[PDB]
């Protein structure tokens, strides 16, 4: 016919001219999750790092996130198709708030979270998301820990494990989570009101204690199957990933405006000129890389 390739085409033609795979966080776009060969969240995306056969990866996620894969993968092309694809929160700890807790605790563990930069990541004994901090933590021989970025996660880590949680910094935090509030569960309860509530544990300790289940977006998968109807607490292309997974089921925005701006950096146009031109290479400084690297392998042998 007279038509040529659209932008779905010309990608899937550079995804195998360049070797290449598309790892995708839950919160990208519905068309760029359409393109993308895996799509999870923090520990499955990082997981995932560790068995990449091809020669370059596309990340369609925030830069913390490539940059986790880049540490998994020094010597293979990792590519971010835009630098303001960047975490609000992970901006939030800076390698001077790490010290001085490790001044006051120094027989604490730095238990970082994978929102968190590769700088801080290098003063970690180990990294967690929000699906496995508990378990972590638990684990961890010591009865008080160190942890951040994220003071609503601290929190939930702290009321399961019963441990002494020292947060860093102070008030880390997601804007996208701590939209939600007391009354959008009432709203939703109103709404819905055969549904269950999945709440991510970014959101506010009184948003949780609301919660049928509090899990990351990953264990929001793997427990949807335990309900037929569901509001999601969390960023709102969540629920176009959950609707695509079970058709079969209903799903229901908490907050619709819940919108994190740095995952919408990363569009199909993006992505496209990542594999043409090869672009933007992210680099981890060879020192940085393998001291969080010993820590995020902790983390996956522990988790
Ligand atoms: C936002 C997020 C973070 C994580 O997995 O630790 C999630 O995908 O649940
Ligand atoms: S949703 Fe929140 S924690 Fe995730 S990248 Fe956006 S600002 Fe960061
Ligand atoms: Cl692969
Ligand atoms: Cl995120
Ligand atoms: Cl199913
Ligand atoms: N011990």
């Amino acid at each position: 016919g007279s038509f040529t390739m659209d932008l779905v085409e010309e990608i899937l033609r550079l995804k195998e001219e360049r070797n290449a795979i598309i790892l995708a966080h839950n919160y990208q776009l519905p068309e760029v999750q359409d393109i993308a060969d895996f799509i999870g969240d923090s520990l499955e995306l990082a997981r995932r790092a560790t068995r990449v056969d091809a020669d370059v990866i596309v990340f369609a996620g925030v830069d913390f996130m490539a940059e986790t894969a880049k540490i998994l993968n020094p010597d293979k092309v990792v590519l971010i198709p835009s630098r303001e694809a960047t975490c609000a929160m992970a901006n939030m700890l800076k390698v001077e708030h790490i010290l001085e807790a490790k001044r006051k605790y120094p027989n604490a563990p730095v238990v970082l979270y994978v929102n968190s930069t590769a700088e801080a990541k290098a003063y970690a004994d180990v990294t967690v998301t929000s699906a496995n901090a508990v378990e972590v933590v638990k684990k961890l021989d010591s009865d008080v820990v160190i942890f951040g970025p994220d003071k609503n996660l601290a929190h939930y880590v702290a009321k399961m494990t019963g441990k002494k949680i020292i947060p860093v910094p102070s008030k880390g935090h997601c804007y996208v989570h701590q939209k939600f509030t007391l009354d959008d569960v009432e709203r939703a309860k109103k709404l819905h009101p055969n549904a269950k509530l999945m709440i991510h544990p970014e959101c506010i300790p009184e948003v949780q204690e609301k919660a049928d289940i509090i899990a990351s977006t990953g264990g929001m998968i793997k427990r949807a199957c335990e309900w037929d109807e569901w509001v999601v607490f969390t960023e709102r292309e969540m629920v176009y990933r959950l609707r695509k997974l079970y058709p079969q089921k209903k799903f229901y925005p908490a907050r619709e405006d819940a919108f994190c701006i740095g995952m919408k950096a990363i569009t199909l146009k993006n992505i496209y000129e990542s594999l043409k031109d090869m672009k933007y290479k992210v680099e981890v400084p060879e020192e940085i890389a393998r001291k969080a690297r010993k820590a995020i392998e902790r983390m996956l042998e522990m988790s």
